[PDB]
This record gives C-alpha cells, structure tokens and sequence, in this order.
C-alpha cells in the first residue's frame, strides 16, 4: 500500500524499497505486480523501486539472462532518474542504466564505451564513490552507468546485455544483490507512475 518512510519488503512478488535520507518527503503506492508510483519533494536523495532482490551468491550469468519490460508516466521538476538500478557484492558495485532523466544527463564523466540495444545507444561510465552510504553501511565502491543517448520512457531494457557489455569493458560485476526498475530524485521534486515493469529472468516473469 502506502510508503512514506525508508522500508524493504514484497509487494505482489515484487520487492519493493523506499529509500531517502534526511530532508523533505516522499511518497510511494505500490500497485499491481510491479507497478509503483512516486511522488517527492525537497529531498536531498530518494529512491523508489520494484525488482527482485538477491542473496549474494550468484553472479548475473548465474542468475540468468534479465530483461524488464516498462512504462512509465515520468514527471519530475529538476533532477531525476528513470532507470534500472542495483547492486553487487564482491565486488561491491551500484550500478544504473538510465532511459529518462530530469534537467541533467548523469554521471559527467568521460564515456568508456558505447553499447546499441533496445533500439537505442547508450553511453557507458565508471564512477567511484569513496566512504559514501552504501547496502554495506559507509563504503567505497564503483558506480556502473549506461545512459540512454535520447530520453525514453517505456520499452525493454535487456539488462543483462549491458552487463555484458561492461564487463567486456573491464568493469566487471560481483555477486547479485539486486536488479529493480527504479526512480530516484537528486535535491529536487516531481512524481512518476510506473504503470508497467515486468521483471524476466530466463523469459520467466517474477
Ligand atoms: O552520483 C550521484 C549520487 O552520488 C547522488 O547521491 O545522487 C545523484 C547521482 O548522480
């Protein structure tokens, strides 16, 4: 149901997270299967997301090929993120591939590479995050991105071909923690309706 306050659970088969530190709100209603919607305001970080969560022992190979069909109502005013969002363990990774995004294209770093799926081209980067908050408490960690060229808001992402791809890359993933259609916001305000997110792994629906 109604989300407003940093939780963990499942949803309709769907786990489901709110996530935000200190400073302004956000509101999230969980609806059918993977469906979520997002509202937030004066916050400096928030996350919302439905996907599947993972107990650390397999890598994405492991777990099988992943794919999320998606669409989203996505309206936020300043920065903001549509994308698929996750983690890694050993190494210890957070990692993205943003369809849609608010008054800035993340991460600003230099492009390693590019990789063309899902009907569009995206450019790949290695960040790094030093004693920042993290699934581990305070860590360092890389952050694996793949930004959409153009803005979009509903179709596939074949999650597991930009794994691929970034591993090809040199930027190599640990055990799955975590794979989840996400929207996240940036010391900003707006709301999003996923009305569609299905999670497939090996053609299978959550
Ligand atoms: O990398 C940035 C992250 O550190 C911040 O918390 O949220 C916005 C991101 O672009």
């Amino acid at each position: 149901e109604i989300v407003t306050d940093n939780s963990t659970g499942n949803h309709d088969g769907y786990d489901y997270e709110f996530w935000k530190d200190s400073g302004g709100s956000g509101t999230m209603i969980l609806n059918s299967g993977g469906t979520f919607s997002a509202s937030w305001s004066s916050v400096s970080n928030i996350l919302f997301r439905k996907g599947k969560k993972f107990n650390e022992t397999q890598t994405h190979q492991q777990v099988g090929n992943m794919s999320i069909s998606y669409g989203a109502n996505f309206q936020p005013s300043g920065n903001a993120y549509l994308c698929v969002y996750g983690w890694t363990v050993s190494p210890l990774v957070e990692y993205y591939i943003v369809d849609s995004w608010g008054n800035w294209r993340p991460p600003g770093a230099t492009p390693k590479g590019t990789i063309t799926v899902d009907g569009g081209t995206y450019d790949i980067y290695e960040t790094d995050r030093t004693n920042q908050p993290s699934i581990k408490g305070v860590a360092t960690f890389s952050q694996y991105w793949s930004t959409r060229r153009s803005k979009r808001t509903s179709g596939t992402i074949s999650v597991s071909n930009h794994f691929r791809a970034w591993e090809s890359l040199g930027m190599n993933m640990g055990d799955m923690y975590e794979v989840a259609l996400t929207v996240e916001g940036y010391q900003s305000s707006g709301s999003a309706n996923v009305y569609s997110n299905t999670l497939r792994i090996n053609g299978n629906p959550l």
